[PDB]
């Protein structure tokens, strides 16, 4: 009757899709009829459900519920549990995976017209999260994912906060998962987020595409060469911190052109007020496609 509420007595497992941050993502199909027949779904999971753990899920469940977009994965419904009430996020599944998968795959059919095609998508869907106010802080390859040649989403939002009403930042006081590598530098010595540092991580993501997911030029494979290979746990946040106060940087990816280099290098700016907005990203790249073809 109400087709957002799945019972998962009909979910059957296919298979794992990833695992992290807490949690888990499967591809199951919602089968009622039990003869295979059913719609297959992406259905996210904690590991470990405690009651801090469910509390958080729930609000990211509710984030993902009120956005509505081209280039934000579509909610599906939700499942609970008897009793302790454990929790599970049903959405669209999305059959060609993430973006870092699919572009280390393909690197050799996916041109750079291709690429700020995603690039454009990824910006229109974090403007769009910037007018609910919510952060997302978690903006990487791995959480974006493509439906098909031609659009690309964002796939999760296990991180994402949402801003208090009086400030334009978010202070996350005691963080656990931190992909520090992506952290612009007033998150990693203050734990500040806002969309301006979501800006900062979408210079990283741009950086990325362009290296079409070489390994040894990953933006933590490259950090820790410039911060020396040496350093370890605390010591590699003490070091990251002093290598981008002196405006050590991610080199340019070889053969970036000069236009999309630029872009990267501006959401990187130490100095919060001059990283670009998305709105204009967005105009920005669109303009670099329509020059391009
Ligand atoms: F950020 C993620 C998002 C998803 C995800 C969220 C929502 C819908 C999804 N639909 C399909 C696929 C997907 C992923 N791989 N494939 C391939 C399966 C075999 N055929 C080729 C495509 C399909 N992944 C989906 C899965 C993940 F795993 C992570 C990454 N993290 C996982 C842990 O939680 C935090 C995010």
């Amino acid at each position: 009757s109400d087709p957002t509420q799945f019972e998962e007595r009909h979910l059957k497992f296919l298979q794992q899709l990833g695992k992290g941050n807490f949690g888990s993502v499967e591809m199951c199909r919602y089968d009622p009829l039990q003869d295979n027949t059913g719609e297959v779904v992406a259905v996210k999971k904690l590991q470990h459900s405690t009651e801090e753990h469910l509390r958080d899920f729930e609000r990211e469940i509710e984030i993902l519920k009120s956005l509505q977009h081209d280039n934000i994965v579509k909610y599906k419904g939700v499942c609970y549990s008897a009793g302790r009430r454990n929790l599970k996020l049903i959405m669209e599944y999305l059959p060609y995976g993430s973006l870092r998968d699919y572009l280390q795959k393909h690197k050799e059919r996916i041109d750079h017209i291709k690429l700020l095609q995603y690039t454009s998508q990824i910006c229109k869907g974090m403007e769009y999260l910037g007018t609910k106010r919510y952060i997302h802080r978690d903006l990487a390859t791995r959480n974006i994912l493509v439906e098909n040649e031609n659009r690309v989403k964002i796939g999760d939002f296990g991180l994402t906060k949402v801003l208090p009403q009086d400030k334009e930042y978010y202070k996350v006081k005691e963080p656990g998962e931190s992909p520090i590598f992506w952290y612009a530098p007033e998150s990693l010595t203050e734990s500040k987020f806002s969309v301006a540092s979501d800006v900062w991580s979408f210079g990283v993501v741009l950086y990325e595409l362009f290296t079409y997911i070489e390994k040894s030029k990953s933006p933590p494979a490259e950090f820790m060469r410039m911060i020396g290979n040496d350093k370890q746990g605390q010591m590699i946040v003490f070091h990251l911190i002093e290598l981008l106060k002196n405006n050590g940087r991610l080199p340019r990816p070889d053969g970036c052109p000069d236009e999309i280099y630029m872009i990267m290098t501006e959401c990187w700016n130490n100095n919060v007020n001059q990283r670009p907005s998305f709105r204009d990203l967005a105009l920005r790249v669109d303009q670099i496609r329509d020059n391009m073809a």
